[PDB]
């Protein structure tokens, strides 16, 4: 028996949730998996209740968990709210404490779907990249770090830092992944500025050494920044940092014109968090308009990584294909005057479309 | 009299300058400037000449210069060398020693050059960016940095850091910069997990107050990314720090098509370098291929930023547009079965399009 720590979240968070919940609710009875599902709450809906973005029983919840969902977190209505308080606090401390450290982000366009693409047709035709992003440690969590005041003036500071054994942990998950794919890694960093991302270099070639099977390459930053644009077919994994990953994965979803299809994994050590990489677009919730897909394909992704059911991962990811064939669309992926389905009526259709006996 | 020192560098740069040379004497002559030029060493020339790539002489020429011109730094020749001592140090260590804290990136397609953009032509069209990094501090120069070793086990670390100073200098040039164009500034941080970008919002935010004719909004960085690509006209005036300076600008070249044709300004007090963004290209250098109009139009922005002739920075502005509307290429502008002219020649081009006598 395997147990799913929910957390919905704030905006279109419930919503998408609910719609991929059926999908899985059919996963579930089809292939009696038994699993047990717990629902807690994170971010603004935590702090509207409990005055915090991730409560300790919403964190037991998620470590007695085999999996965990998540919708989405964040919205204008906790501004107000203290800096340490605000709902990105929670999923970041739900990341932290399961030590989820590999971010996986895999960036990839639907042929029904290309016409999304900001850059041209032939470009992105092909552009099928999965992006490994160092969740757990980083700038993101490096000490110390704050504001000050010295001699008057303000001073704000950060630190950026990675041992030895946060870098080779990432970069076995980024070959391994690079293996099972068209065995080409690149590892990006800045290491002619940061010393950090230099020792990052360094880490990365040395377990090159293990996976003689794969082409590593490294690059600067900045200019994976422009090459994403200028070639994306160029990439198979992407491996880099908690900072840089955040910044790159943007730009690769972006290219791929369609936000709300785009799935993410984060992984650990018997443990797992799957949420889409969309955002919570306040200004849509409670609507039925948000496309549910992209967290319905992240509940694929845990049938394959935290699940054991691969064969139903395909599945669930076949369906989702089968509604685009069949010329279903949210209002986000639909032209002008073309017909729109809602979330409710779109997490039903991948259900139909999974073809249950 | 103004003095200009004069720093060629590594690869294309020593060909790149001569043929922005070309321009700046004939415009010298034309306008009767009276400047003083002395050439100095920089990046890997530096270490094959001193084993320092900024040695002491160096900077106190650019200390005593009224303005720098740098070509490029940088090559796979100079790996060898310890971390301290690579090409791109020198670089640094002039930002550095000269305070140069605003960097200018202007981001624009040329009307002509339209096809080598990577987005969809109706998105960049209207292109017209001005990315102004704040060059001289955060996680760049903060302390401590290093590699250590803790319990037998490699740690990288760098500091992430910024003062309200140092802020509000940078911030004025932009909100400055947006005034004379668009009146729209987007200041880009990720003040939702790192603090130090938040003092940056902050800081911004306070400035604000004195530029009532611009409209100020803010963005995180990984958003940035995806927003440059996806709607690019909607940026005037963005503002940001080294790091994320350092990547987004070189997302914005990138959709312009041609980095050939890009120029750039590092100001500070009574100090300016200018110097184009596109690198070294050690595989060309030599072989008087390389586009020197990047670097001929850092000349222009010197004409206008340091020696005070606007008409002047306006017109070699004018004779590169008239140059390529001549239908004159150099070869990483030219469409393949098009005629392809050398650096020298381009830079002869611009000095005849500028109709003197
Ligand atoms: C919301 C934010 C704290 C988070 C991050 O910075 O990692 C988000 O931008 C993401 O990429 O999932
Ligand atoms: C070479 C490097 C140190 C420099 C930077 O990172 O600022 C360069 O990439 C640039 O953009 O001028
Ligand atoms: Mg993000
Ligand atoms: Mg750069």
């Amino acid at each position: 028996m395997k147990k799913i720590a929910i957390f919905a979240g704030d905006g279109i968070g419930p919503e998408i949730v609910a719609a991929a919940r059926q999908v899985l609710d059919a996963v579930d009875q089809a292939a009696h998996l038994g699993l047990r599902c717990t629902e807690g709450l994170v971010g603004g809906a935590a702090l509207d209740a409990s005055d915090d973005p991730l409560p300790a029983a919403s964190l037991q919840l998620a470590m007695a968990a085999d999996a965990v969902i998540l919708g989405a977190v964040g919205g204008p209505r906790w501004d107000a709210y203290p800096p340490a308080k605000r709902p990105e606090q929670g999923l970041l401390r739900l990341r932290k404490g399961l030590d989820l450290y590999a971010n996986l982000r895999p960036a990839q366009i639907f042929p029904q779907l290309l016409d999304a693409s900001p850059l041209r047709p032939e470009l992105v035709r092909d552009v099928d990249i999965l992006v490994v992003r160092e969740l757990t440690g980083d700038i993101y969590f490096g000490q110390p770090r704050g504001l000050e005041v010295i001699d008057g003036k303000r001073r704000g500071f950060n630190t950026m830092v990675y041992d030895e054994d946060e870098i080779r942990r990432i970069a076995h998950v980024a070959f391994r992944a690079a293996q099972g794919r068209r065995k080409q890694l690149c590892s990006v960093d800045k290491a002619n500025v940061l010393e950090t991302t230099r020792l990052w270099r360094e880490v990365v070639t040395e377990v090159a050494r293990d996976y003689p099977d794969v082409r590593l390459s490294h690059m600067y930053v900045d200019n994976a920044a422009m090459q994403l644009i200028r070639a994306p077919a160029q990439f198979d994994v992407l491996l880099t940092g908690n900072m840089f990953g955040d910044i790159l994965s943007d730009e690769a979803s972006q290219l791929t014109g369609s936000i709300g299809m785009l799935p993410s994994a984060s992984l650990g050590e018997g443990r797992a968090m799957y949420e889409p990489i969309h955002g919570s677009a306040p200004d849509i919730a409670g609507q039925d308009k948000a496309n549910p897909l992209a967290t319905i394909l992240s509940v694929a992704m845990m049938l394959r990584h935290s699940l054991n059911a691969e064969p139903w991962a395909q599945r669930v990811e076949a369906a989702v294909q089968r509604v685009l064939d069949q010329g279903l669309r949210t209002a986000d992926i639909a032209a002008p005057g073309t017909p729109v389905i809602g979330t409710k009526a779109m997490g039903a259709a991948v259900v139909n479309a999974l073809n249950l006996k």
